């Protein structure tokens, strides 16, 4: 009886996956295995449907609402979460838990020099010379329905000069070093504050909310009745500002996700 915890290929997914793994083994006689390097929410969900994972560490409400459930991008945090919770329960008997306490949203990120020099505050301010710009984005966002590029173009009414898809990890330096004029960063990445970068305002509210939660089949929670109490320790416990520091511990200071998670868990006494 080994619990299989899925980690997406994001620093944040890996930290949180370890944090779950360690809290389980501390509180239980259940032992754990991490399934690393799932490329996306789709990969994660597919893996859960086939029994390959028992717990998703990091799922985001807007992402699964638009892709896995095939729904419109609901723009309200609370409403988005409810539809996602009721749909997972109703559709797969999966439990989409309440969030850890943090939203990890797509954010248009620029250097401050660039925003001074181009008079930029908002995503709409980009429109003026948009075709002059190089945008850095992740390997999937351009192909996404609902919350992807196509949606952005029909919402903000403009497109960028060129778009470059890369690994999300690398957009923080590419924007900093001038290789890109703007990137679509993730808001919880600690390098944004660490590089004194500017988040632009989503003035048209194109993006749905992206509250982060764990997901486990009830089938699993039935079997291991002591498991839900463990996950519950972490519910509402990590705000965006905490997640930003944790992320940076791996990203800036180059620590193993397991070390970061253990240090976090030690600091809060494993929450009893
Ligand atoms: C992190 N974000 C919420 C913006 C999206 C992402 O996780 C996409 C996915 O899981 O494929």
């Amino acid at each position: 009886d080994t619990i299989k915890i899925g980690a997406q290929s994001m620093t944040e997914s890996e930290i949180v996956a370890n944090m779950i793994a360690q809290l389980i083994e501390h509180d239980t006689d259940l032992n754990t295995a991490l399934v690393k390097n799932l490329g996306s929410n789709y990969v994660q969900h597919q893996a859960m449907l086939g029994g390959d994972i028992d717990i998703s560490a990091t799922r985001y409400s807007g992402t699964d609402l638009t892709s896995t459930l095939g729904k419109e991008a609901e723009k309200d945090p609370k409403k988005a979460l409810n539809i996602v919770q009721n749909e997972f329960q109703k559709r797969f008997s999966y439990k989409w838990f309440d969030s850890y306490g943090f939203d990890n949203t797509y954010a248009f990120t620029v250097t401050k020099k660039f925003a001074e020099k181009e008079h930029i505050n908002t995503v709409s301010d980009l429109k003026k010379n948009a075709s002059q710009y190089k945008l850095g984005v992740d390997n999937a966002w351009l192909k996404r329905k609902g919350d992807g590029y196509k949606g952005f173009v029909s919402t903000y009414g403009f497109e960028f000069g060129t778009t470059y898809p890369m690994q999300i990890g690398l957009v923080y330096d590419a924007v900093k070093n001038g290789k890109m004029d703007a990137v679509l960063a993730y808001s919880t990445d600690g390098r944004i504050k660490a590089y004194d970068l500017k988040i632009l305002k989503d003035d048209k509210r194109f993006f749905p909310p992206y509250d982060c939660s764990p997901v486990i089949p009830e089938k699993v929670l039935k079997e291991h009745p002591e498991l839900e109490g463990v996950i519950n320790k972490l519910i509402g416990q990590i705000d965006t500002e905490t997640m930003q520091e944790l992320n940076y511990e791996v990203d800036g200071k180059l620590k193993e996700p397991s070390v970061v998670a253990k240090e976090f868990l030690e600091k809060h006494h494993y929450f009893d």
